């Protein structure tokens, strides 16, 4: 066959389309992903037949699926389907624009090539949100306020078109434009940033110009007017204008004035909030729906000065001497700017540019060129040597940190980062039974091997040893070898003697302890494990207890001041299938028999609707501080972020806004919940100064999301300032977006680049020995610290300490004497609209 | 399921077969690739049923597809389909020989297992070339001319068969052959190289022997006659013959003589051109059709001496003391010989062996053993320590060099090398918006990361910085950091001040500048960008301008002496879909709106049938010197080579042979066009002494092609003398060729081998600092040089400088006052016959 | 005495009888690069504030008498990345004539004082028997 | 075995060798004035040779470690250029494995007078007043 890579991939695309076709043919209403697969396959298939032109297929592709053949969100999510195929005249790109345009598709075309029977239209079974929609006040913003302004008539004397962008220095324009150049001096177009004015040959247009600001220095263009704006340079400029034959005509009566907040000022340019949000993403007071959830984030503040947005592209702001600075030392250029980001972080929901430098978040604020813009700090300068990542219309969050990882296989790593996880903490050696059961890398030789093994992967890693020992001796060894924590597990013994010894070791090494308690109550009840803590900081894994712990009341630890409690993700949130699914999973994990009374009694003591219901409420009120995966050992590595948001959405639907919430937005609840997979894991494990939030000085581990896929499938995952993984389409295609679009590894995964972007977290004892040198590690190593004086009060926005009781017979859970109930949800968002399977 | 790798792949093969089956079932005539997929799947499926033997399936597989169910080229391209499957008696290999043998296939068998309705035969819709066919004069060649000859009767006294190859020293044969050993001394069989004479027990055959030549030294075999051929060694040999009991009988009247050019000489052996080409590939005067194009390459010269071809295999020439030399110092053995290559290169279309040593092309000429062959130079010796790559019947070219690469994702790299690209020049950091738009690695920290990232990939890389600056300061930094070029782009500002500053920097650093000019004419028209060049060397990207530049006349730069102009590939050549496809692509890239008059006027100023038509003609006459991809930023990384050949084929069909062409072949046009993706990119960017042609002293970056897939899908890509990527079939199979055959990475991609085979091109400033040491790079680094005194006259075979005018209203293009028109093509070769999608 | 000698002056080589005459001098009298307190190579004076950081010399040897088979001359010697970058008149183009852009002394430039000294290429001994390491030290 | 070999003049045997060869390369040797026309003019001193420069020393030698240490590849952990090998076969040794020094006399020692006997016979030797390999060779 001699298949090239693209042929192999297109076969894959075609198989997804055929799955979508079979589903269509029995009357399924296709989700977004199925609809793309089908339309894109059908375009390839029509191309194979050789009878349809590109222009014909642009039309045919909008006839394939009707509103009634797809889910209600599809016409909203789906703007275009692109694919390339071999026509009789070679590879061509087809874009099918707005493909869901009719009520009913031409199902014979939708099914063309499939040989499937065409279903009758009544087979498709009969209100819905717009995922990621932007809500805006009906209002206009005023651009470039507080500047000198002039209106000039500009005539083209050219025989070819001339188009001039918002931030081009107007005196430097093409000599074949004629206008008052003296009055254009130090001025630029008063138009939306990144837009342009077009002059066809011979046209006259009046334009409004406003003065450049900041230090007011002109650079670049034709070097007509190069230099700081002042009288001497104005004269030199006009001399060059005449000398060089640039068109000039005095316009003695050109109106002059200022821009001001005033809807009647003839110098003003205005832009409606709706269009401002389409161009730049939204600004203060606007709201954003997160994915297809019910949660609304309001922008709390915006660093932008309207009119001076850093937008990159042809005609646009980020160009030599315009938005791109010519007046600063080379060493202070940013490495990268992410322009116009909506930042969602536990510190706030804001709108800002993000400066990246040496792999770090260098600055958050207003970026660009101090020579023509106000408000640009000297750590947010965009220079020749700066890359641009376009954040307009996107949300940017910290990368997620999963601190309950079982290192069972390498493939969960890939699964984790393609979902927005950039830091893994846990243990394991691969799929050994010890690892399948517990987050433990037991042997110093395995700690070495795991660190060498993961050294080129672009994520930060922490490995935990086996803390289940009554003696300190071996624990010192695994910690010196590189352990940044220890994980006590009932499967190796979580008895009071092990607990206490392990904690004493933690006190000495300044590492965090993670515990899965004694389910069996063999050595004690939960109050006896709490007594063995002796007041010392400890992290309780899966605190609700389905994933493990004192039956049935381990969840009591959520009221214990020196406990940092996490949830694992598969109980998040309580839904219709949760209990059946979890009971059987437990029986599978434990090799239990439904026909043995004691086995079934064991399982029922462990899988409990009431504690799991309580766990929804505890998360919501901030009494559980972290969500984590338990990857392949009861939980799901790619669902840390989506389970978090599904819990918030559930609690909002059932209990309404939090106390602390406003009633126009869900900001407080959003900040509380994002903290669960960002900052709190980093605090708990002792590395919050490096990662876990969008804050200056930290690693630029950042994730980009479309609001419509927020919480489910990110656009791109940035690791230490470089793209590590991202959605990208057919590698052979003319552009990056034609099908199949898949999450794929990027340059941050090749060679040893991964190590240059990341940190392996180890203990102090290990770094004092320079384990990184001993082990020939290319990844940076840092020691975890400051984890032995933590309490629940240090968990950001999840510092609640209700007194928790659990009836030992009925399992009823109460917090400060009140029932913790929530019914099961029958559906969750961030699922059916997005997943192919 | 416990799927092993082969099971996963066979599922893939089966899915391709089922695609082919659905297509068959609606009446599609299958292309070569679909037909292989279907036949191979059906063989597996019949094997699964367990009722058919291997021998039955060898027969059944020739009944599946008729001539009417496949495209006209399929019976020519398809010689055998092989696959292995699990029969009731375990894995077996089935080869279906010559599968298209009937008019009409047994479509119920073709569809067996599919549950698809069997289409009636009238569903398949009704002159064609043989892709890669060899055209030969009807003539015989004479072997081994100018040698002493003898005819000896040889009788087997053995009870088992004895077969003796063309270049075995005849006195050393099995003792159980009886003949005149005295007259066999220093002689070998006068038969086609690599063939053999078989002696069944008791048989007598007369054979013609000719003397060995070169230094005439016998080595190996039975050590009967070891040593230089002379009287003393003859006597020693006959003594050993008698002593050792090797069969000998004097044949007093054996005819003796010489070989000579003379059709009547009874000592001569002759071979028809057709068979000589089947065994060795073609020789002087023969022609080869390139793929399924209309282009014919004639072999201009051949280094072979007929009869002494280096052919490797059982019985064959390359064996101890025969074609494989025992008389030379170990250090002068070749590392590898590619035997019997048709070389297509801008320097000529020739037939030669290629010697490889230390990763370099060591020699091009006649290889083998100077002890028995004439004409073997001491740099083309095949020794014990030499590997063989078989080039007979194949074409060998330099690896392609794409010098407009946007480093948008790693996957385009794989796409590039699997198509025959071994060198990438461009810029980017991954899928950042800056990179998606422009070939720029802006930051020194990204230059470091990109070099580390690509350090183990087996291709040569050059990275370009952002040259769009009016100040030199930051440009010095990105160049010192490793930039081997700078890419000025209108999206960062391509104004005269940036242009001039960037060029002044180039003058100092001896790096090439690549430019995408000011489309908008914002700062000037094309004549104003040309004035800003001030006569200095510059490379204009996508010179025709659809991919970007002064609207609408950027293509004028093709007449500018100090301009090195390239095309990008998606406008190559003008076909029926080109304009519709490109207009919409531009609207997608620029986020433009069909409903806004200025937007559509912008697009129509940019996407122009007349300039694109002109661009076909300019390429053809050598006024555009390079073709390049623009990978994922308007162009296609895997189509650099095929778009080149489709342009040549188009121009030949429309305008006939070039002036400079003979009328029996297309050599001149072939040499002109291959130069576009080989030597000229290397000259333009300053590294032509390392790569860019099949010439002694350069890196052995070489690609092997079947003539029938020339220009589309290569056999194997050799990187610095080692196979980097190659077609290979089922990894579990008994041989390398059973389905699925896919282009796959080879040993040159594992460990750090990739770096040992390649070069990262950097600036002089960067190498003076030893950036390779600073950055811990394993790949070799060399500095680019000699790019600041280049003009169009240095572009090999593409040195035309017509004066170009462009009507600013109608867009009509003229070269020296003559219209440049060509109509659109409705089809192109190198597409439909080859691609699955 | 201050700068070493200039065109037409002669120098006796060691205690031999051989006299080297300076054949030419790149200096413009008055603008010699001399480093020390009160001296020429100081911020914004002989030491340039107007050029890109990457084009500062690594080191300048100021006022060298060069003896070489190519000629006996008087010049500053610019060093950059371990290479002889330029030979001529060094300093600051913002206050001096004749300073080429490859002989700029910047903040990031070291000074070696050549005034009154002769500068030659290092010698190359091409008949060395590598009998012990100590002859290496003796040689350099 | 490793070519760790020492060269001696018979007249200085046992006192001052000519040259010490380490893994086949001269490591240290008598050599005279490094500037001299030949290798032997005064002062002749024992001096380090090429085997002591750069990392050559490691290419000529072995660091002996335990089996446990080599099983962990301590040489890699510690970035050692010297070869490492594990010692072995030392737990079944007796005096009988000491080459030419395998005597096992029964030894008694009077605890008061300290008289030593081997198989019941007095072990006496008077003190020597002089020794060879001293006064003829040493400067101090
Ligand atoms: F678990
Ligand atoms: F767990
Ligand atoms: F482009
Ligand atoms: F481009
Ligand atoms: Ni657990
Ligand atoms: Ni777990
Ligand atoms: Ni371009
Ligand atoms: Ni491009």
């Amino acid at each position: 066959m001699k298949l090239s890579p693209r042929e192999v991939e297109k076969l894959g695309l075609h198989n997804a389309g055929y799955l979508a076709q079979k589903r269509l043919a029995r009357g399924v209403r296709l989700n977004y992903t199925e609809a793309v697969a089908l339309i894109a396959s059908q375009i390839m298939e029509y191309a194979r037949d050789g009878e349809k032109t590109v222009a014909q297929l642009m039309c045919l592709g909008q006839h394939l699926l009707g509103r009634r053949q797809v889910l209600p969100a599809v016409p909203h999510l789906l703007n275009a389907v692109q694919v390339e195929a071999t026509f009789p005249d070679g590879t061509k790109l087809v874009t099918v624009h707005d493909p869901i345009s009719r009520e009913n598709g031409e199902l014979q075309e939708a099914l063309f090539g499939s040989l499937l029977p065409v279903p009758s239209l009544d087979k498709f079974a009969e209100d819905n949100r717009i995922p990621g929609e932007i809500l805006c006040e009906d209002e206009c913003l005023t651009l470039n306020i507080g500047r000198k302004a002039v209106i000039l008539k500009v005539t083209s004397k050219g025989d070819r078109p001339i188009q001039v962008g918002s931030h081009y220095h107007f005196i430097e324009v093409n000599p074949y434009l004629t206008f008052d150049r003296r009055k254009a001096y130090g001025m630029r177009l008063n138009i939306a940033a990144g837009t342009a004015v077009r002059f066809e040959p011979g046209d006259c247009k009046s334009v409004t110009l406003v003065s450049i600001e900041g230090n007011k220095v002109i650079r670049g263009g034709n070097a007509i007017a190069d230099g700081p704006v002042n009288e001497t340079n104005l004269e030199a400029a006009m001399h060059a204008v005449r000398s060089k034959g640039f068109g000039h005509e005095e316009e003695k009566d050109a109106s002059e004035g200022f821009t001001k907040e005033d809807p009647n000022c003839p110098f003003n340019t205005f832009i409606h909030r709706k269009e401002y949000a389409n161009k730049y993403g939204p600004t203060t007071g606007d709201k954003i729906r997160l994915g297809d959830t019910n949660l609304l984030a309001e922008i709390e503040k915006d660093y932008a000065l309207y009119g001076d947005e850093c937008v990159f592209g042809g005609g646009k702001v980020i160009r030599d001497g315009m938005g791109q600075s010519c007046g600063h030392p080379p060493a202070i250029s940013l490495d990268t700017v992410i322009t116009n980001a909506v930042i969602i972080d536990y510190t706030g929901i804001i709108k800002a540019d993000i400066g990246i430098k040496d792999g770090l978040i260098a600055s958050i604020g207003k970026a660009g060129n101090p020579d023509i813009m106000n408000g640009v700090f000297s750590n947010m300068i965009i220079g020749a040597n700066t890359e641009v990542i376009a954040g307009e219309g996107l949300i940017v969050t910290a990368g997620a940190i999963d601190c309950h990882v079982h290192y069972i296989c390498p493939q969960l790593v890939y699964e984790a980062i393609s979902s927005g996880i950039t830091t893994l903490v846990g243990g394991g050696t691969g799929p050994a039974a010890g690892t399948r059961a517990t987050t433990c890398t037991p042997s110093p030789t395995q700690m070495r091997l795991m660190l060498q093994s993961t050294d080129d992967l672009p994520l930060n890693f922490g490995f935990t040893g086996k803390g289940s020992s009554s003696k300190p001796d071996e624990l010192h060894e695994i910690i010196k070898a590189g352990a940044m924590g220890l994980k006590l597990h009932e499967d190796w013994g979580s008895t009071p003697a092990a607990i206490d010894n392990c904690l004493t070791i933690a006190e000495h090494h300044d590492i965090q302890i993670n515990i899965h308690t004694d389910t069996l109550n063999e050595a004690g009840f939960v109050e006896h494990s709490i007594a063995a803590f002796k007041g010392r900081t400890i992290h309780t894994y899966h605190s609700e207890g389905a994933g493990g712990g004192h039956a049935p009341d381990i969840i009591k630890v959520c009221g214990i001041k020196n406990v940092l409690p996490s949830s694992t993700n598969p109980t998040r949130p309580l839904t219709s299938n949760t209990i059946d699914e979890h009971l059987d999973m437990l029986m599978v994990c434990h090799h239990l028999d439904r026909e043995i009374p004691e086995d079934l009694a064991f399982a029922h003591s462990r899988i409990r609707k009431k504690t799991i219901a309580a766990e929804d409420v505890l998360n919501d009120i901030g009494a559980i501080s972290i969500i984590s995966s338990d990857s392949q050992a009861m939980g799901r590595v790619g669902e840390v972020i989506s389970r978090t948001w599904q819990t918030a959405d559930k609690m909002k639907a059932q209990t309404g806004p939090l106390k602390c919430d406003s009633s126009d937005n869900d900001n407080f609840r959003i900040r509380r919940y994002i903290a669960k997979y960002t900052i709190n894991p980093a605090i708990a494990n002792g590395f919050s100064q490096y990662v876990g939030s969008v804050e200056v000085g930290k690693l630029a581990d950042l994730v980009m999301w479309k609001p419509s896929f927020f919480g489910t499938k990110p656009e791109m995952v940035i690791k230490g300032g470089m793209v590590a993984w991202a959605d990208i389409g057919d590698p052979n295609a003319s552009i990056p977006t034609p099908e199949p679009v898949k999450m794929r590894p990027m340059y941050g995964t090749l060679g040893k680049a991964g190590g240059a972007l990341s940190i392996a977290f180890v203990s102090k004892a290990a770094l004092d020995q320079r384990v990184n040198v001993l082990y020939g590690l290319n990844k940076r190593v840092e020691a975890v610290s400051n984890v032995r004086k933590l309490t629940k009060l240090d968990m950001k926005l999840n510092d609640a300490l209700p007194e928790i009781t659990v009836d030992p017979e009925s399992y009823t859970v109460k917090a400060d004497g009140k029932l913790l109930c929530v019914s099961e949800a029958t559906t969750v968002p961030l699922s059916r609209n997005y997943f192919l399977f």
